[PDB]
């Protein structure tokens, strides 16, 4: 019943509930998501010394990164299973109130570790030339923090009002928008005075960088991509963690594993294998 | 409803009830909170080689702060999530009684840990002066451990008994305005004998502690900062834990950082 | 009796039930497979010296392994003792709904890290030499997801769908055999230049990796490989999560014993 | 019924816990756990500062912690799901499911700690007269004997009154002689140092002696008052507050002034 | 009622009930093994450095057992917990069927882990003289799989089936002795060209692995030991878990231990 201001896999769940292999996958896809956290965690400090001093802060703030990540991939997996319960008698798993409705706000909070640390670290890798530090990372955290809060306040009302949803998502869009000015202005300055090899690397970072965190404001709007579409459904459910995981997977461990690359391949003397 | 000398959390969510908006809020907030310390833990770990011997105490400790702080924001969060469940018939969390009553005690023994600590290892990174570093930590034990456990009775009765709680938490001030008066001592001394870059940061963070330290007794009087007013809500709730999260982060956090970043200026090592 | 697209385990666990022996060893066999994947995490981090600088990044490799794998069979051991219940009037545990039906998916996903890590570590052992790094290495990843991938949509449907089940593991079958394929041309430009000991370990890794990847398939099978037969039972429950054991341990823990080891001989002596 | 078991399920099956009595005695138990938790990574990154002999004895508080944190962090889960809120009172009272409350979990643990804590200061002072296995042994045995006297005690603490002092009497004296061997060896290591590192180990004395005495005041503290006042949930706060500062003290305390003898003694200086 | 091939103490559990005393102590007991276990782990982690390069891995292999025990100890921990529930009406704890029933096979198939490690890391301490490495670790891994195995096979039907209990035990046994029989050539070969002292510390260690090993088929056998006997009860329900723990703890921690110190004698370091 009153479900108010919730996230639509609550809605789905309250009425049609869930099949088996929706049910199953989102909590496989979540529950990987946390194991590559984990595991990416033990890469960045096993590898820390694999470059020179003064680029190791950002595996540092990579581990950083993977533990928040794991953290919260690894409550946001049990929250799946605990807010969806199966019922007997239709083969489908509904939604079970004293496990607590579901909300992706987890997510969005903890991008205030995140997005604020993965902005960071690059400036501790690559050398800038017209910009300052201090002032990329101020404009970083400020337009980082404005991104989520936004997000997080518009993802409550997917369902109890389209209009907010809408209007906080676009104006989260902004200053989006401006994060990335600011990092294709970084990458540019961070290729000035380098190898090719370095460049090349610089160059699928921002690649990476550019199509990975569009995924999460498509996460944002999956249920409706499809207009009472077919991804208002079970199948939207499972597409936005699909993406999410993609997502965490691309922006936080690929992201960081091509950082400690630039980051050999600047280093004297050491060189990729 | 018999909640006797428990928090006003309770009383809301055994009334009204929390709308998902402030549950869930409450619920994220939380959560951020030890997601931060033990992600802190880990960077103040793996930078203790980054400051001469002398001062790899300051690390040391903070990481100390941060296991703490982990533990016991993590079991306030589990705290949070079983004490308040959700009523399908009118889609608001109520008090579930078999979850516990929702206390914020737990994070004011954490405090017992983490005041002393964090007080104690700004002096492996100054030299103090006229001051004697025995007779300061003292102080600072001393008071810390009082403040806390004044403040901490007091809170039981933010709700069954107004004057109690006043009282308690007046007299917890008194000692937070002792500490307060001790450490900026410490900070002028540590002033001392250090080059401007080291001075700049030190004052930095003297303003940090007075802001991040005096956070917690607004949580403290966060319900009826409004008068049966705004505050005396959901609203209340929500603020309370943010501003607790807020202060966590800065008074642990970045305090720690900015010890070692002034550790790093003192070192014969520079920073970025 | 509406299970849907369901792991025949439930169907099992929701009709006969399981006798406290099937029960219990699939349950002791989950809980070694994950206390192995812990403990060999400790043993790879331990000896990361133990080999040169470049050869280290396997060491590594196997230690990711080892964390992906704890989690996600520690996981799966949870979901089995939370899917089947006690049942004290006639002695056997059955499937308890409030605990969400059992399911292999997890461990499918895992191999989504585990598969193309490992075939990736072999890289960084070994030198190649008319193949490229790069093209190896895509290969095996591609050839990798595609396989975990088909195969995973077809576990759902291997009681409420035989065909769609069958095809779906041929699809798999295919990527798997490619794998192989690459993989022997791996091992064989690697055996050029190295001492004999090397491309002794390298057969060894060889069989090993033929044996115990191929046992992941017939886990997969496991249910039908008597035909209504006798391992469509309790009796095929324990025996798939007894070859998926057997395989992980296998395919993952001795597998980088052996890379060490190789590495250790191209490094140090054994 | 509930036979022979602690006397905290007696007031939790009867009169039940107030709010303040239930969160506190949570709260206490929780800080003790993270304590140790905290202390095993403050023990563990200042090996190196101090002489590689004296290493030993960071080793052993690391130890110590691991297995403190464990039992702590069980007890605390213990206490909690032993007993239940019950709405219409507004008291927390006995819930058979969560199992009855004992502190034996932390009787046998002392299995763990007792030998190690005593056996670690003879990795950081030197003995004179006396011989390092002989005091090892010494330790070692009337440890397991006290802990062992004192854990059967225990669970006749309501149940039987009589059999609960003769052990506890019992546990007692191996006690009295742990003291006697630990006043020997302290004084012995004072032969021949500085006087900082006197002075430290006069601290590790009183330290020691308050701190482990609390142990048996921990035991005895239903009775304390006679049925008194601490024969209640007051009693109840007191016991683990009690458990928790002499943990903290016998175990952390205690480790970090070792830590710091080791440093004068290592020929790295005190900040 | 139907239990079906299940091990003894749920046998006790559903019939009589455990007394509180004996519920709390194999809890107790329980806890006790695995956080010995973990603080063991840290212990063996931290001293991998006081011993030459060569014979580091039995440093790691020592580890390698402690997680792999923790592990297995701590599941095993709650499972007792879990299986057995407080009756308030009677004063005692029951069989829970949605707990699970409780079974100690969850220890054997943990064997297949420290078995092979425990027999393999000697070797990476003693050299051998006439016997090569490989047979040596092949002999130890064969027929300690088989004992386990058959073992594991045997104690399903410790009540069920008394004839296959003992048959498949006495299988069982055969492949033991020959475990005895290699590793007492083992720590002969091993004896050779080594100081006395450390020949010494080896007789220690076979000594040790003697006792501690067999103290498993104790535990196997411990409801009959007596005979409807005296520890066909809740009594053989605490010996058994008992003699498991102690068992435990020797052949793991305590071996692991003294092959340390073998390890820092031939070291070209002293005690
Ligand atoms: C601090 C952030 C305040 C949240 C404003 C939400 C109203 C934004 O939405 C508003 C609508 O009228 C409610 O549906
Ligand atoms: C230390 C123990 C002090 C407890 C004082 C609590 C009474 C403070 O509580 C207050 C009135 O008793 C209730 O209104
Ligand atoms: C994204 C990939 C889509 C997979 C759909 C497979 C259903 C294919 O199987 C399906 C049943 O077999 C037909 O009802
Ligand atoms: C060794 C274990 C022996 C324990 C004997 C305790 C009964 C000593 O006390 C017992 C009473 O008889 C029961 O009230
Ligand atoms: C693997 C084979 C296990 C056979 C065990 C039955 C051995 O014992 C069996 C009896 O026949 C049932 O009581
Ligand atoms: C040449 C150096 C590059 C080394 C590559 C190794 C990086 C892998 C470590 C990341 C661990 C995360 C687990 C893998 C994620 C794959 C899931 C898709
Ligand atoms: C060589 C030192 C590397 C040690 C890094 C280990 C850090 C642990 C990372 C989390 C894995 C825990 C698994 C549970
Ligand atoms: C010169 C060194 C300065 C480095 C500063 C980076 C410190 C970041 C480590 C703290 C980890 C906590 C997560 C960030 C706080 C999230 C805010 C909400
Ligand atoms: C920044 C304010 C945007 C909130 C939009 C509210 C939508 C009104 C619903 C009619
Ligand atoms: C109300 C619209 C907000 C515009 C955001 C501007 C983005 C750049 C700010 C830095
Ligand atoms: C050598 C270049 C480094 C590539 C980054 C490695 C990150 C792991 C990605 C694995 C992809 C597996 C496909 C599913
Ligand atoms: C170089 C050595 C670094 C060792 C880092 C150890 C950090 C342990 C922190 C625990 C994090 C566990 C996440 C769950
Ligand atoms: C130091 C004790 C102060 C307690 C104040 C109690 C307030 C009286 C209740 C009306
Ligand atoms: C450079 C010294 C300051 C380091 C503090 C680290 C915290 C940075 C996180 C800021 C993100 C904004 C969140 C509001
Ligand atoms: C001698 C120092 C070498 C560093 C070893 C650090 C290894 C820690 C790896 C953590 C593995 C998780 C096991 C913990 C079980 C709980
Ligand atoms: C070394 C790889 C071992 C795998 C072969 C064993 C086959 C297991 C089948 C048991 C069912
Ligand atoms: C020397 C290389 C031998 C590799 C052994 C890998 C460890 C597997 C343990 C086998 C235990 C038998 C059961
Ligand atoms: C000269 C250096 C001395 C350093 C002493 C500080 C070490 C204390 C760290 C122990 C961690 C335990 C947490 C604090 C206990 C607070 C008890 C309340
Ligand atoms: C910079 C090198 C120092 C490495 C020290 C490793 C510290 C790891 C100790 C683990 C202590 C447990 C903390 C876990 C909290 C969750
Ligand atoms: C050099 C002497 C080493 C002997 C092995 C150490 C085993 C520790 C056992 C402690 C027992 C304490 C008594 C209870
Ligand atoms: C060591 C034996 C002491 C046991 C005391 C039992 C008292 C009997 C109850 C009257
Ligand atoms: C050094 C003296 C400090 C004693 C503090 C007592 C610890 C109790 C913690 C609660
Ligand atoms: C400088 C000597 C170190 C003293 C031991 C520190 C142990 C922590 C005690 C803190 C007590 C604070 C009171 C709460
Ligand atoms: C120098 C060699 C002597 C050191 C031996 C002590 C190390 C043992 C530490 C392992 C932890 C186990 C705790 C003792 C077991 C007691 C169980 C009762
Ligand atoms: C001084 C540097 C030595 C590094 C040793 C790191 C030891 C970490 C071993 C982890 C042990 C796991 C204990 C888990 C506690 C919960
Ligand atoms: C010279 C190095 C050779 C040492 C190889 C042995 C190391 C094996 C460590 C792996 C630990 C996992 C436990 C063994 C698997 C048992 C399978 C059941
Ligand atoms: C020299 C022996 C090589 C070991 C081959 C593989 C071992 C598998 C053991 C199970
Ligand atoms: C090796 C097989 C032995 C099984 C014994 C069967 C028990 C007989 C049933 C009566
Ligand atoms: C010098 C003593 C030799 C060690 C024997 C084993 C010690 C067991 C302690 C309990
Ligand atoms: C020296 C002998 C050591 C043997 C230790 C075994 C103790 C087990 C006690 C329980 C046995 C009851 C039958
Ligand atoms: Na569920
Ligand atoms: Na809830
Ligand atoms: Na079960
Ligand atoms: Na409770
Ligand atoms: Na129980």
């Amino acid at each position: 019943q009153e479900l108010g201001n919730a996230n639509f896999e609550n809605f789905i769940g309250a009425t049609e509930g869930f099949s088996e292999i929706a049910y199953q996958f989102t909590s496989h896809i979540l529950t990987l998501g946390y194991a590559v956290m984990l595991a990416g965690l033990l890469y960045f400090i096993l590898t820390i010394k694999n470059v020179d001093k003064k680029f190791q802060m950002s595996n540092i703030l990579s581990a950083v990164v993977m533990v928040s990540a794991f953290l919260l991939l690894y409550a946001q997996a049990q929250n799946w299973t605990s807010s969806f319960t199966f019922n007997e008698e239709v083969g489908r798993y509904f939604l079970d109130p004293s496990g607590d409705l579901f909300n992706n706000g987890y997510r969005y909070l903890n991008w205030l570790i995140d997005v604020p640390m993965l902005l960071f670290q690059i400036l501790f890798v690559v050398s800038l030339t017209t910009s300052k530090f201090s002032s990329v990372r101020n404009q970083f955290w400020f337009s980082g923090a404005m991104m989520i809060i936004t997000g997080y306040i518009g993802q409550f009302y997917e369902v109890s009002n389209l209009t907010a949803f809408l209007v906080w998502g676009a104006i989260s869009s902004a200053f989006f928008f401006h994060i990335l000015w600011v990092m294709k202005k970084v990458i540019n300055e961070g290729k000035e005075g380098i190898s090719p090899a370095g460049q090349k690397i610089l160059s699928n970072i921002w690649i990476l960088f550019l199509i990975s965190w569009t995924l999460y404001p498509g996460a944002y709007l999956m249920p409706y991509l499809t207009g009472d579409g077919f991804l208002y459904s079970e199948d939207g459910v499972m597409a936005r963690q699909l993406v999410y995981t993609i997502a965490d997977v691309s922006s936080k461990v690929i992201y960081g594993v091509l950082l400690g690359n630039l980051a050999i391949t600047l280093s004297k003397n050491k060189e990729l294998v």
